[PDB]
């Protein structure tokens, strides 16, 4: 038993919600968060902006001493930093950026990081300001995370068109 709550169930261990995955996380306190990274941590816009807000640039200051001392991150990977106010944990993940050309095939990778935690709150890799399909997002994530996902999809009507269409 966990502490997540509103969650309609699509499989054996993905769940997903219409919330903003900020309030989501400032109520769960979850052990992970997931961020949708970019490989140098530059948390613009996007979700990753809005958790960036969230804790007062404390990740943003955070992250530039990781990428000062470790470089960029992989497209298709990923690093644990502090989750600061939001989690214990911030799974920093960077899926492929359609808008900038790079291999959606990638996206099965990211997700795959998602596999060396037991229970993390996420949104869709790839979704938003990163110009994939979220259908095909959550279809990817249902066939590589075998780890238990809570998915936090802030637009109502996207979350419904999701649900909807799922298989
Ligand atoms: C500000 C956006 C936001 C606020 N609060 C949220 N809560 C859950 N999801 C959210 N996003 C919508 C945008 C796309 C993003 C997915 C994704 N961005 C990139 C790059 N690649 O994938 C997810 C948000």
């Amino acid at each position: 038993v966990n502490s997540f709550s509103g969650y309609l169930k699509l499989t054996d261990n993905v769940y997903i919600k219409n919330a903003d995955i900020v309030e989501e996380a400032k109520k769960v306190k979850p052990t992970v968060v997931v961020n949708a990274a970019n490989v140098y941590l530059k948390h613009g816009g996007g979700v990753a902006g809005a958790l960036n807000k969230a804790t007062n640039n404390a990740m943003q200051v955070e992250s530039d001493d990781y990428i000062a001392t470790n470089g960029p991150l992989k497209v298709g990977g990923s690093c644990v930093l502090s989750g600061h106010n939001l989690a214990k944990h911030c799974l920093h993940v960077v899926g492929p950026n359609v808008n900038k050309g790079e291999d959606i095939q990638l996206l099965k990778s990211a997700y795959e990081n998602f596999n060396q935690h037991e229970v993390l709150l996420a949104p869709l890799l790839s979704a938003g300001i990163f110009g994939a399909d979220p259908i095909h997002s959550l279809r990817v994530c249902v066939d590589t995370v075998r780890t238990n996902v809570y998915l936090a999809v802030f637009d109502k009507n996207l979350y419904d068109k999701l649900v909807s269409s799922f298989l």
